């Protein structure tokens, strides 16, 4: 009955049939880890906006309701440690933090030469008037921009690993973290038939509740960003994520904007769990495993209640949706895929996603754009960890959960589905 399928075009057109069906190492769609349109950065220009008028305009019902999210936040997914040693110490990149950086990026001997180009004097915290230059607010001195973008990093690494250090040790993000480490949390805590609550949150391209903002802007002043490094970020993009991009335009930006890119999703991992702090409170803190990336996240052990929804709801503008799942039952989505259960093995493991795979390769892809895994390897090898005995039921009741519902033999004649 699956016979047609190994044909290249019935399995083309029993793809389009299912992905018209349901139309609606970690692709979350340095580092440290026809559409409509929408801001370059909505929510950091949010919170540059929320930041002006922190004194140029004076707002309770939002600044209160700003205070208890920041409270919520440190009570229900915080040790209770280091946040005074972080005001009382502001964010601030050495010379070391940029050889990390252009070693990391290039070899030792460019950070060699480029602090031997600027005078990076050693173990020194790195003087902003080198790079930043006031008008008479800050301005990047057009002449050395890789020093102001690798500061702009340095700042990035720094707020994600002392987000790591207040964290408690049951919320998990996805910066920093190897495939590997990932995998061996979810081994260690996922069983067959576990509670798992799965959240979305839609629309992080939208103007904010603005408490969420100021939020933000609280949560990443109690981090160590003091007013330096907000009007050096301001500089940087304050006048830059005010504007939509085309949408089907192909942009190849600077590594300024991939980091203001970068703390854009870490701002919003970051109003992520203050949100799942609000809604599930106790419920979160007690969880063996709560993991967070942008607007995904998933709490282990944790069920829903009618009285969830009242508080999901409880945003304006914002969709925040939950979804109860359960391990080999309702397997549940995070991240660009399934948390299913190798039970050859006997562990649960997170595999990656055949709707998100497959309209991925719904559109070109030319011979400029590097191919790691040109032909549909890439395609290839993840189709036989999904067509292999350990997974491939769990998998088929994962898809029954989401969207015939066997395409994974149809993706095996590669360029056809582009379509």
């Amino acid at each position: 009955v699956e016979d047609s399928l190994q044909n290249p075009e019935v399995a083309v057109a029993a793809c389009n049939a299912f992905l018209e069906a349901n139309y609606p190492x970690x692709x979350x769609x340095x580092x440290x880890x026809s559409a409509v349109p929408s801001p370059f950065a909505n929510t950091l220009a949010n919170v540059l906006a929320a930041a002006t008028k922190r004194n140029c305009n004076v707002e309770l019902p939002t600044l209160d309701s700003a205070v208890l999210n920041v409270e919520c936040f440190k009570k229900f997914a915080c040790n209770g440690e280091y946040w005074q040693e972080f005001k009382d110490n502001p964010i601030r990149i050495t010379t070391e933090n940029i050889t990390t950086y252009v070693t990391r990026l290039k070899g030792p001997k460019a950070a060699a030469l480029f602090a031997k180009t600027h005078n990076l004097v050693p173990l020194q915290e790195v003087p902003m008037d080198r790079f930043v230059v006031d008008m008479k607010k800050v301005q990047v001195i057009q002449a050395a921009e890789p020093l102001a973008t690798a500061y702009l990093c340095g700042i990035h690494r720094e707020l994600v690993r002392r987000l790591k250090a207040v964290l408690a040790p049951n919320i998990h993000t996805l910066f920093d973290m190897s495939a590997e480490d990932f995998d061996a949390i979810i081994a260690a805590h996922f069983q067959p038939g576990d509670a798992v609550l799965e959240t979305d949150i839609a629309s992080f391209d939208k103007s904010q509740d603005d408490s969420l903002a100021l939020t933000a802007l609280m949560l990443l002043e109690d981090l160590g960003v003091d007013q330096e490094l907000l009007d050096l970020i301001e500089a940087a993009f304050g006048e830059i994520t005010s504007v939509h991009l085309p949408t089907g335009t192909r942009f190849k930006f600077g590594a300024m904007m991939k980091s203001g890119m970068f703390l854009t999703l870490f701002v919003n991992t970051l109003l992520n769990i203050v949100i799942a702090c609000r809604v599930l409170r106790e419920k979160l803190t007690n969880s063996v495993c709560a993991a967070f990336i942008g607007d995904d996240n998933i709490v282990h052990g944790v069920r829903s209640d009618p009285l969830m929804a009242e508080r999901c709801a409880s945003w304006v503008n914002m969709e925040v949706k939950i979804i109860d799942a359960t391990m080999c039952e309702k397997p549940p989505y995070f991240c660009g895929g399934f948390i299913l259960y190798d039970k050859v093995t006997g562990s649960a493991c997170r595999v990656a996603d055949p709707l998100k795979r497959l309209f991925k390769l719904g559109k070109p892809l030319p011979a400029g754009d590097t191919q790691d895994e040109d032909r549909r390897r890439a395609l290839k090898d993840e189709t036989d960890r999904w067509a292999r005995v350990g997974l491939k039921s769990e998998l088929e009741i994962a898809l029954s959960s989401r969207y015939t519902g066997n395409i994974v033999r149809a993706m095996a004649k590669n360029f056809k589905k582009l379509r």
